[PDB]
């Protein structure tokens, strides 16, 4: 009887999320109402207005313009004006019932199963922004129909100003405070990293801060994140926009065969700071990441470094798990994990999920006081869109989109511009026999640094890095007869002070190429640090009885003849403490002067057997022992080889 | 055996309340359908009334008004 009590509770269980999902279906069910209530008023007035738009785009065929443009300017009862004032009434929600179609909009960008972009601030505030562009565009189709037509001039800014006002302002006084600003990866896709030290540090110049990160999956992974200047009311300065690329993303958030530990720890600052640093570091299996964040005035627009707090995760025992095996894979972020506008930074978040293995970097921003302070109060704004495409890289001209092609240069007549070859029709450069395209890039080559030589090619392609002078190739292009585009990412290092080396594009003997998407970017990829040498042969403290003879140091029993000699632990890291006793019962102890031992390994009978174990430091650096000492009352020790150095960093 | 009944009559109370939320929303839902019932046949009347009415305010510019007045008329 309980356990059918028991399958009975299930099945109720069962019904109420069956009435949650009811609940969820019927809350889809009325916003979709409220869009057809919104639509059976908006339709008419947008379809003509968008048509009238995309009409009069040329000027902005004489006879039917000119009967277009007075069928417009016609004053009657169903006229262009008439559109407009109509659609103004329903945006701002002057219809029978008093329903503003804003406010029904935002409820559905809101309420969407799909994540594009980022917070729902930058969605909503670019479809307003799309709104008032029509409208402004309309307005200023209908001032051109009049002025072709030769009619009386009217000043339609004024009514304009006063519908942009007033659509702004229902915009912030209703919508606005209810959006939250929090953005996260819009995809997901599955990798298998390594279990090898990797240390990723998005830092920043002092007067900078990041507004913004931006992951692809290519065939290097790529951690592109921007830093630039604040101006005022937390506004991206343009001009100074930077980027830094990264290359062991997939090593960094997932495990290749041996597990990996994550410390999740909600970054949260208070208003006024600007987070200006992020640095991750996977030592073994164990992803910790903190944060730097300077304060920041927003009346002057200065990031002052003498204030400034630092949430850590690295001194935090609580961590979650994900197994990772070969048959699955956990889901790393993908995407434009940024505003839809360039902005700073408030808090950083990295969720982690067991239940489907994915990984989320939610943020927040500070959008909403750059629009108050910007746009909403009829002031100048100016928005930056994240750049889609690497503008850090050193080849000028990097797609051939422009004409008159400078920094590319033709030996001959053989090699031309292919406009149909390439992306789409991004104009690739063709190369077919002798000819070859060069272009000099060491006017930015810097010297001894790490490089991406990214590159998209139909073909037989040849890219041979080489230095102009003496025939010295830095980089081979052999083989490659692919047909398709597809990417050639290869890691490249920079040799000692070149300083004239240019990139040349040329097709094998025989086939033909087509080449384009040539970016040079600049990486800072780390490496596993060799390690400190805490433990050495020259701080040995003896006390009672020793006998220390070349580097077989004794420990003598039934005394107090011992050895010590303190060392410098971290909170969290694995040390390899490889030695050799030769004593009977000997053992070296780790105490901390308060009973808590790290390691022990006690001699049996005799000879020197290498002991080459390892230990944690659980989480108390307070300065720990390597004491030598015998408690038999025999045998004297010898230990020989002592070496204790932190596993990869 | 008597206090898991007790707790399941208190889950099914809470279904209950679950069940009259479920029907107020489609008591909301069926007069948004009215009212969209009623807007798909006054939108354009109201909104050509209204803008003709918001136009000839100023006389209760004469081109344009003439020309107005002939397209009402």
């Amino acid at each position: 009887v309980m356990k059918q009590n028991y399958a009975l509770s299930l099945q109720i269980e069962y019904l109420s999320k069956q009435l949650q999902e009811i609940s969820d279906k019927l809350d889809v069910i009325n916003l979709n109402v409220l869009i057809n209530s919104t639509l059976t008023e908006i339709t008419p007035a947008y379809q003509r207005i968008k048509y009238v738009n995309e009409k009069f785009d040329e000027l902005t065929n004489l006879t039917e313009l000119t009967e277009l443009a007075k069928s417009v300017t016609k004053n009657d009862m169903d006229s262009f004006e008439f559109y407009l004032h109509t659609f103004h009434d329903v945006l701002i929600g002057n219809n029978l019932f008093g329903r503003s179609a804003l406010k029904t909009a935002a409820e559905l960008i809101t309420k969407d199963e799909i994540k594009t972009s980022g917070s729902e601030i930058g969605k909503v505030y670019s479809f307003l922004i799309v709104l008032t562009c029509l409208q402004a565009k309309a307005f200023l189709t209908l001032t051109a129909c009049r002025k072709l037509l030769g009619l009386s001039d009217i000043d339609y800014t004024n009514i304009l100003n006063q519908h942009l006002n007033d659509e702004k302002n229902v915009f912030r006084d209703n919508i606005l405070p209810t959006l939250s600003n929090k953005f996260s990866n819009p995809n997901y896709v599955k990798t298998i990293g390594s279990d090898n030290y990797a240390k990723v540090i998005l830092e920043a110049e002092p007067g900078y801060a990041l507004v913004g990160f931006e992951i692809i999956n290519d065939r290097i992974p790529v951690l592109k994140a921007y830093k630039a200047k604040l101006k005022q009311n937390y506004q991206v300065d343009h001009q100074s926009l930077s980027e830094i690329v990264y290359l062991d993303i997939d090593k960094l958030f997932c495990p290749k065969n041996s597990e990996q530990k994550y410390y999740t720890k909600s970054l949260t600052f208070p208003d006024g700071y600007v987070i200006t640093k992020i640095t991750f570091e996977k030592k073994l299996n164990n992803l910790r990441y903190e944060a730097t964040a300077n304060f920041y005035d927003p009346s002057t627009g200065d990031i002052d470094l003498n204030e400034k707090q630092v949430e850590s995760t690295f001194l935090q025992a609580d961590y979650i798990s994900i197994n990772v095996s070969d048959d699955d894979g956990v889901y790393m972020p993908l995407g434009v994990i940024s505003e839809t506008f360039l902005s700073p930074i408030n808090s950083f978040e990295l969720e982690v999920d067991e239940k489907s293995k994915i990984l989320t970097l939610t943020c927040k921003s500070y959008l909403r006081e750059y629009l108050l302070e910007s746009d909403l109060i009829n002031k100048e704004t100016s928005l930056i869109a994240p750049p889609n495409v690497f503008i850090s890289n050193i080849v000028e001209n990097w797609n051939i989109e422009a004409d008159n092609l400078e920094p590319w240069v033709a030996n001959n007549k053989n090699a031309y511009v292919d406009s149909t070859g390439g992306i789409e029709g991004s104009k690739a450069l063709f190369t077919q026999g002798d000819g070859e395209f060069s272009q000099f890039i060491g006017d930015k080559l810097k010297p001894n640094t790490d490089y991406i030589i990214q590159y998209t090619v139909k073909g037989k392609p040849a890219i041979y890095l080489k230095n102009k002078n003496t025939g010295y190739t830095m980089y081979e292009d052999t083989n490659g007869s692919s047909e398709e585009f597809q990417t050639i990412a290869v890691n490249y290092t920079s040799e000692t002070d070149p300083s004239q080396t240019h990139l040349v594009f040329k097709s094998q003997s025989g086939y033909e190429a087509w080449g384009d998407n040539f970016i040079i970017l600049e990486c800072k990829a780390f490496e596993t640090p060799e390690g400190p040498e805490l433990i050495k042969f020259d701080d040995w403290i003896s006390f009672g009885t020793t006998y220390i003879r070349d580097d077989v140091l004794t420990i003598d029993p039934s005394r107090g003849g011992y050895f010590r000699q303190s060392l410098k632990l971290d909170s969290y890291s694995t040390y390899n403490l490889s030695f050799s006793f030769s004593g009977l019962w000997a053992k070296v102890i780790i105490k901390n002067s308060h009973g808590v031992v790290l390691f022990e390994k006690v001699s049996q009978q005799s000879s020197y057997v290498d002991i080459s174990e390892s230990f944690t430091t659980t989480s108390n650096k307070e300065g720990f022992f390597i004491e030598l000492t015998g408690d038999s009352r025999g045998g004297f020790g010898s230990f020989r080889d002592f070496s204790m150095k932190e596993k990869f960093e």
